[PDB]
């Protein structure tokens, strides 16, 4: 474990954004699998294990559930926004 918990901060990482590496995706999975919706504890253990951000998960578990609905009838929420930057984008 660490001293803190994973939190988000005012700062400039060196390091750019990597895809998800094989041992997070595996530590979600375990968890969704089993649940879609991880609860409190859940999610705790899975952002310092997993050292990710509830809003970096968040997103991993928002698509994951669209790969289970297989185009299925369910009710969804709705948004949209713009992001660029860097050439071919």
């Amino acid at each position: 474990g660490s001293s803190g918990s994973s939190g988000a901060y005012p700062d400039f990482a060196p390091q750019k954004f990597k895809e998800k590496t094989q041992g997070q995706v595996k530590i979600l999975e375990d968890s969704f699998l089993k649940s879609s919706f991880p609860t409190q504890a859940e999610l705790d253990r899975l952002r310092v294990e997993t050292k990710l951000s509830r809003r970096e998960i968040d997103s991993w578990f928002s698509e994951r559930r669209k790969l289970r609905d297989s185009m299925e009838q369910a009710v969804l929420d709705s948004m949209g926004s713009g992001k660029s930057g860097p050439s071919s984008g």
